[PDB]
């Protein structure tokens, strides 16, 4: 089997992307973040605190007729920008793009932090990492890919995301014609439960390539590219004006900047991210100094290959026996 959805951005900044999911009998159509940073599927809920929804689609379990409750089970989920949500945890029948999983672990959420209330467009969050950081307590839980796997024609998902468009996710087979060229694969270690892979290096506009290991991971939920500090100075060094602000919390350029193109290599390979895919707009309506799409890893404690990066690419998730990435250029 296979399925292919469309992943539309939820603003002119392509903040994330939503991807249409049903759930249950007969169908609950959410729009939900595909993740590849998390393993946990949750979704606003009919059990979510009403003072914390704000314009979200909820999923109704009581409404499915294959909604079963997995008794005893909850969830609690942290992310890398501080956001979080908990409740508990049912079973039912999920599709993605034509792609049917039943009894997959539906997380319903009683609670959520404030950025999940104050963005209306995302009904939940689809985690596409290993299954082995799903937070279902006391028994974990498996993700959509993980369930689909045995199913699937061949035992992938590929992200194709669009710069201010839409893309595609596909499940169980690679689209020849999403991309150009070839398809260079690289190692990925499951150690952490992420797409973790080392890049090659970088070069900054025309400038000649840096050949240095940058480990770091696939991530679909991250708006951004962090890299080490070293990297991104050397970026911004070439934008007149551009400084790291303490108080916006990273780097700002002036808006009237062109901004240098940045390519990272995948092994011999190298995806080009145009100047224009790390503008991210004025840090506040009507500025004229503008938030940067690339942004230091110090702190984090990883590197995270995010939209910013992955939206140049058709990106191969291969969960074969020994997991691997894929990057082409398109
Ligand atoms: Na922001």
């Amino acid at each position: 089997s296979t399925g292919s959805a469309t992943t539309t951005p939820i603003d002119s900044l392509d903040d994330a992307y939503i991807t249409p999911v049903q759930i249950g009998t007969p169908a609950q159509t959410l729009n939900l973040d595909f993740d590849t940073g998390s393993s946990d599927l949750w979704v606003f809920s009919s059990e979510t605190t009403a003072s914390e929804v704000d314009g979200q689609t909820i999923y109704t379990p009581s409404k499915s007729t294959t909604a079963k409750l997995l008794s005893g089970a909850t969830w609690s989920i942290s992310y890398g920008d501080g956001s979080s949500s908990s409740g508990d945890v049912y079973t039912d029948t999920v599709s993605v793009g034509g792609l049917t999983v039943t009894g997959q672990a539906v997380e319903s959420a009683k609670k959520v932090s404030s950025s999940f209330t104050e963005d209306s467009t995302i009904d939940g969050l689809l985690g596409l990492a290993f299954s082995t950081l799903n937070t279902v307590s006391p028994t974990q839980q498996k993700t959509f890919f993980d369930n689909a796997k045995a199913s699937l024609d061949s035992p992938v998902f590929t992200a194709d995301l669009g710069y201010h468009a839409p893309g595609t996710y596909n499940f169980g087979f690679i689209d020849t014609t999403a991309y150009t060229g070839s398809i260079t694969y690289t190692a990925v270690s499951t150690k952490q439960g992420f797409w973790e892979w080392t890049s090659t290096g970088y070069a900054v506009g025309s400038g000649t390539f840096k050949s240095t290991s940058i480990d770091g991971i696939a991530d679909t939920g991250t708006t951004l590219l962090y890299l080490p500090a070293t990297v991104v100075s050397a970026y911004w060094a070439q934008v007149s004006g551009a400084k790291s602000s303490s108080s916006v919390g990273g780097y700002v350029f002036p808006c009237s900047a062109t901004l240098p193109s940045f390519t990272f290599g995948v092994g011999s390979a190298r995806i080009v991210i145009p100047g224009d895919y790390i503008d991210f707009g004025p840090i506040s309506t009507g500025s004229s100094s503008c938030f940067g799409g690339i942004q230091s890893s110090a702190g984090i404690g990883i590197n995270i290959f995010g939209d910013v990066a992955l939206k140049a690419a058709f990106v191969v998730f291969n969960g074969a026996t020994t997991p691997t990435l894929g990057f082409a250029s398109k």
